């Protein structure tokens, strides 16, 4: 995707993805720490293992608008300097990131938190769910 | 630079960085998770004055060996897949990172915890040893007569 500015806030079919936003970001002179969170579509043996894919829909303007909600809760609960909340829609492998939050701030135990608190709350209050593809 | 694999305790004046580790890295399908810590230098102005860079030095065998024993607690104690634990050493710029923990595993809790505690041990047991560089015009910010 071009953007004149990566999105803190994403919900898509298509990914900007960890690797161009920690290279096009730009640290703050007052910021120290960066704590990143991949959620990652798992196959493991308790589920058959025979799980190729994740399919992930949602409720796209509630979703996006209650991601930007707890963005704005996670900036001003712990004082970070910025927060990103991406997660795809549609087909996604096993072993490729559908959930990413990055926090952003001054030290690392308020990060750390910012960045935890992020991703719980996304995953009790945001309508996005999965389907399992096999073989 | 140093793949076949890339190694998971680092400690030297080049560096892998998070966008090389993330795209070389297989996560395993017992995987749902990734924990990155990035720590970078930043300006304090309540240490002095503006900061140009930070300086990281150390007999580098010792350090290497504390760090990958951190690593092992780590991926012990908490169960996860793996751990990267890199540092520099030289100086570094404000902004960018010079220091990396990753940690991979199965569900959120367990590699959220290990990455912190990779991080957080680091920091108490490696001898690795810090230097903040001032910009220019330092006794500007403290005067007296
Ligand atoms: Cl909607
Ligand atoms: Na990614
Ligand atoms: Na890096």
């Amino acid at each position: 995707m071009e953007v004149g500015m990566i999105p803190r806030v994403y919900l898509g079919h298509e990914w900007f993805g960890a690797e161009r936003i920690l290279s096009e970001y730009q640290v703050p002179e007052d910021c120290g720490a960066q704590v990143l969170f991949l959620g990652i579509p798992r196959n493991a043996p308790e589920d058959g293992g025979n799980i190729e894919a994740l399919e992930y829909e949602a409720y796209p303007e509630m979703a996006i608008k209650e991601m930007e909600k707890i963005r704005q809760e996670t900036i001003e609960k712990f004082g970070v300097k910025e927060v990103f909340i991406h997660h795809r829609l549609g087909l996604v492998k096993i072993g490729e990131p559908s959930f990413l939050v990055l926090a952003v701030g001054g030290h690392r135990e308020e990060t750390f938190k910012a960045c935890r608190y992020a991703v719980d709350e996304t995953k009790k209050r945001v309508p996005i769910w999965k389907k399992e593809i096999f073989k």
